[PDB]
């Protein structure tokens, strides 16, 4: 899987954090995957209609006309992932 | 084995027994997958990668994220944090805070760099 492709390349390249690739969703959207401290992280890229025009985003308050524009922006500003920027809730009981 | 900064706090979510990232995800799946558990369901465990550090593992509809909780001494006082923007004197306080404010993990505090060829 793409998760593995990154694994290889990054581990076998000393690739710095931030090395990514964008893949098309499975049923819905695209998924962003990047190298970060030995692990491959990911975040869903969502889309919507903003006043009749198609947009993409990682977080609701900042949309883009395309995946290109979305990536380039997060190439100049640190990532934001609305998928995982949520509030903690219930604890898991026992180990 | 729980850190001294948590001695007087009730922490159902703290599991020093879960000694693996894989183990954490299974526990979360078993407990969350078909029980209707809310997103944000979590647990705290010792880091399997970084010494002295811990890891926050939570559930988000079929997904499990892991956020490193760094712990450093600052002027003779232990500080715990996800991002060095805000620190806490206990994991307890870090948890309660993120129960009222959206998470902001360090694994996302960076810019994308190069696309794999």
């Amino acid at each position: 899987s793409a998760e593995k492709l990154l694994q290889e390349y990054c581990a076998e390249t000393g690739a710095k954090d931030g090395t990514f690739l964008v893949r098309e969703s499975e049923t819905f959207d695209y998924t962003l995957s990047f190298w970060r401290s030995g692990r491959v992280q990911h975040c869903r890229i969502r889309s919507t209609m903003e006043n009749g025009v198609m947009k993409y985003y990682l977080t609701d308050n900042l949309t883009f006309n395309s995946i290109y524009a979305l990536i380039q922006h997060y190439r100049e500003a640190h990532l934001r992932c609305a998928e995982f920027e949520l509030r903690l809730t219930d604890p898991v009981p026992n180990p």
